[PDB]
């Protein structure tokens, strides 16, 4: 019985291996951005509406084609047999039954095939691999399994400086392994080229799903991506496990959704821990969040059944947020105006 | 001997439950509204004015068609009987004593009517019930009573999520009641609509009493009110109760009070701790507050007696902030200057 | 061997009666104003000028008509026998030597024909009396006693309500006594009339010394001020032991300087804790400034001596921070520039 | 094995006397200015942009005339030998070996001509003498030895009030001595004279070497130190060692990269503790930075060895931010949008 996200929090440091909890806590350098995320989230207030009509309160959106049972959907978060040993297949299952999408990662530790298998018209996270080719085959793969969109990664050329991991000598237990084909650090420097616009064109070429840019925080990033024929971004400083002093993309977000001027659709992720950090989000412009560490916690947690109940919660949370703020549908929420306070 | 209303909330912590307490003390979810009312009020400074005339100070204002001592009334707070045996009574001897509008309220745990009869002309809270005609009916038995305003709740489509209550298992104790008729979340859900502003319209066709809105925050909804015939607002997030992550009332006072420019009575609460805070209030230009909490405290400590002693600290301050501001009267007050510090 | 005014006031704490350090230290109401005048001073931050000529580097200043070793007096301090049995004769002493203005109070512990009689060309702070005709008799005892200035403490209308000295029942020692004629709240209250702009035109004819308006906040207030006749103002919220919620003096310098445009001297107080704080109050354009407190934890832990001492220390302070930032002399010093920072 | 800057920071602190510790990380006054260069640094936050060409990322630059591996120099810090028997000898060679330049002192503990043998092309500290003309020597000497630019400190008239030093009566060691040639605050306030513009214009003249003034803070100085001749200066507040009270560099850099408008090089220190702060350094315009304090915790806790493994994380810190801002090289990096946040 959680009745916040916090709850989940204390229950999986409760369950992992320290430094397992650290991988998925963990941010680089100092941890500025990690914190800032949440920062950031503090200092904006909503000035809900009242009086308007409550009678069918929805919180569905239509993204990418498909209805979503939330302005949410679940963030690529690698290898999550290290969390749970049903790793993606719990987090999946309860995705699907919660009407929310689910990224399926280029390094899940069970392969995508089997992960699509599982239903609920899953979407597709891109890392950009040693060549144009391989890069392509994964997407065609994702593509032939039913995924309805490409998360294209767009801000680890490699990965950041993950202290926590170098500290704890962190590596992937034997039984955990990147299915589709500090030690993670080292293999991403090996495996993995830089992407760059020319990519994102390959991309774009090589399917007709809905190619979204993950990690873009410049205003004119946002613009060439909607130039460049992407369906949608993620305003996002991945969590704060990338550059060690991004700004946190909510802090971006209101000035994207302006530059974009509804050119594509304009998620935001980073530090989303209640639905109504939800509509505070909507409220800045967001066509709707990712969530990452707070799925795992729940996985951890309690497994499949545990990724239930906190989408139930959010769930539960954003109608409470959104009826509260006068709000009958989440293109209300995005009109609603914020006020920055101080914390 | 209390020199503040903070030794009030000592002293009730020491005497109440502690499930008791945190139904009083709580707010919705993090509590990061409940947190930024005080926040938002350490931050302003008053520029207070000298050498002005002080020979005949009064704090005095004259409010929906009645004198009142000072320009505060005690806030619509449900169910008294949970901090002391004569709940409702003892607050409204306290207040009528004072010269203090006393807000009696829907879900008061004495009928409206037993409350009325105390005298000090008494203003009625509702709520919206199921349906407009029995609405109307407690609206036209607070009237038929000598109730002199109805203060119109507009913020509580249903209940907001009160962890400290979902924790605690929180529920009325079997005699505490609602006499005019979370287990209080799952109460309200059930026996009460969403207002609109259709229901304020059938409110202001039953009633010649004034109609005041409370729980505006959203400075159009401020202008509909005086549109819709309101006689005043409360510019108010529910002290914090309701949206978690809702604007402090304080923060939208200034331009509240620009855009209604004279057309309804503006008044403002959440966190309202000391004559100097009413003060402030007044500089941001409301024509009153209401205090909620702390008349609580006062009930809970010391019955009818601690309300009194509550009311008469609140009055010396009050008094003693107008008068070292160079403020003759309210009106004087509202005409202050204030500064935004840090703090 | 003090290297700070802080060495200072950990000795008196020290030395001194519990009730009386809390007499000294502190403030109205929740103490916020207190506060923030620590606060205002750590946000500001000065732009050091380079490479200029430091080869006669002086701190003196003429104001009102003497010249005086730094851009600094002492305070208006009540009683300060409490302190130290030689009271105000030590620090009279010490600031005569150190070439420092003296203020003497009105509520003086030892007469002010006598505090006068030491020499160094003190001042006189007047609070407005029970008549007209009473209080120009202590302005004329001032003057013929060779004060040369009258600082007339004008946000005072009555004193503020002091918690620490409420919970301490504090009131004066028997050996403690108003040379010149909370307990010290009541006994203010009955002896003191509040001081209107008619006032300070009676002060005004009365002598031909500088008249000095203590306590002044609001810009209007500084014009008319000047206006008045006044030959100064000290910009100040009386140590944040008045109006609770009253802004910094130093938040209001720079605006007040600009309004005032050399028609008076502008002086500032509040928290002044060290030469660099002196800068930035010059910078920000103060004529002089005044030290109310840290003149009292000396006086406190080694009476005259300690004084001299503090005066010594404020000197080399002074001197060093002017130099270090490029400024020959105190006019330089206000035309450097500031920025606000966060601490 | 460091992994942080302040890993070498807890390494220092174990092995060095408490008063050399002292002399080193503290700062004048209140080490407010030494505490904002840090706060300042913290609310600086990159927007980095995505999907650029990195198949070559480059940290050099060219500066006076050479080519250096990192947009980074090693500060002038005098008396070395303080931190380790090897003293300047251990730096130099560590930042020669890194193609780093570094900053002989005119207070260095061997002699500038030992020091210049290592190789590396170094450059020269100045502080102003007695006279011109022995000033004017020990720039010859420098000049002579095949030091590069000479880098004249111009915010030490005299040194800042250092309170630690003062409280631990802290002097050098009999063993260290200035080789070229609070107890070092007495003997600078004899040995050395203020410098001003004459002084810099006299070493103009003496040298062909580009002369780069070091603690600018103040646009106007900077546009004069243009006007002057200086081939660059250094925005910097000498670590919250002189004035207490001055603004951080950080905080006037930007300002100061526009008013001069590409006329001399414009470096920047103070707080500088990671490859991240460099590229925020970088981002706000800096040409360079300086790096004082954790070069000498690295030679403290490990010699020679330990700046170079400093030097080697630095490196791999500023390759790692630059990459994952989307920077090839540093000219990039400066055209990077930065956003302030709170912390
Ligand atoms: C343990 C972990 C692994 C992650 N792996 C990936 C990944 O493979 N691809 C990706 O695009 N983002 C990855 N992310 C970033 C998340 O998708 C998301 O941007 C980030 O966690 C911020 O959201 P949060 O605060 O809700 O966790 C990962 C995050 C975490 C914590
Ligand atoms: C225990 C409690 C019960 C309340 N019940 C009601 C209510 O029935 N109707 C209403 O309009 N407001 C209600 N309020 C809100 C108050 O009227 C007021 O808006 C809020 O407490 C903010 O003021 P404060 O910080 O002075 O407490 C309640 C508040 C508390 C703490
Ligand atoms: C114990 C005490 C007594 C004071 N008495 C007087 C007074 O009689 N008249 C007056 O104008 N100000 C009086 N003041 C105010 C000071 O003159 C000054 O405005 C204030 O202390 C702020 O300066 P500080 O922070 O340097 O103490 C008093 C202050 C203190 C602390
Ligand atoms: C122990 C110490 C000695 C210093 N000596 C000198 C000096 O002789 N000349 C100079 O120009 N700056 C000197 N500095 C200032 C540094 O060059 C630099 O401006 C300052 O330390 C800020 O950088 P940081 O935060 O990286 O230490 C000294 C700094 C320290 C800590």
């Amino acid at each position: 019985t959680y009745v916040s996200l916090a709850d989940l929090e204390r229950a999986a440091r409760d369950v992992l291996p320290g430094e397992i909890f650290d991988f998925l806590a963990g941010g680089s350098g100092t941890e500025a951005s990690l914190v800032a995320n949440r920062t950031a989230l503090e200092r904006v207030f909503v000035i809900p509406r009242m009086l308007r009509d409550l009678t069918d309160v929805t919180t569905e959106i239509d993204i990418f084609g498909r209805r979503a049972a939330l302005p949410m959907a679940v963030a690529p978060v690698a290898y999550q047999r290290l969390f749970h040993p049903e790793g993606e297949l719990a987090v999946a299952r309860a995705a699907r039954d919660a009407g929310v999408p689910y990224t399926i990662c280029t390094l899940s530790s069970v392969s995508l095939e089997e992960i699509a298998a599982v239903g609920g018209r899953p979407w597709f996270q891109l890392y950009w691999l040693r060549d144009e080719k391989r890069s392509l085959d994964l997407v065609r793969r994702a593509e032939d399994a039913g995924c309805e969109a490409i998360v294209f990664t767009v801000d680890v050329p490699w990965m950041g400086r993950r202290l926590r991991d170098m500290r704890n000598g962190f590596a992937l237990p034997e039984w955990v392994t990147a299915a589709n084909f500090s030690a993670v650090a080292d293999h991403t420097a090996r495996e993995f080229a830089p992407a760059t616009w020319e990519s994102v064109e390959a991309v774009r070429a090589h399917t007709d799903l809905p190619v979204v840019l993950k990690g873009i925080l410049a205003v004119e990033d946002a613009r060439r991506a909607v130039d460049a024929g992407a369906g949608g971004i993620v305003v996002s400083n991945h969590g704060g496990r990338q550059l060690d002093g991004a700004v946190p993309g909510i802090e971006m977000l209101g000035e994207i959704v302006a530059a974009v001027s509804g050119g594509c659709e304009v998620l935001v992720d980073g530090g989303i821990r209640s639905g109504g950090d939800v509509l505070k989000a909507t409220a800045l412009g967001a066509s709707a969040v990712l969530v990452g560490r707070p799925v795992m916690w729940a996985l951890a947690a309690a497994g499949q059944d545990g990724v239930r109940q906190l989408l139930e919660l959010l769930a539960e949370e954003v109608r409470d947020a959104m009826g509260l703020a006068g709000c009958e549908s989440v293109g209300a929420a995005r009109r609603l105006n914020t006020k920055l306070g101080v914390v």
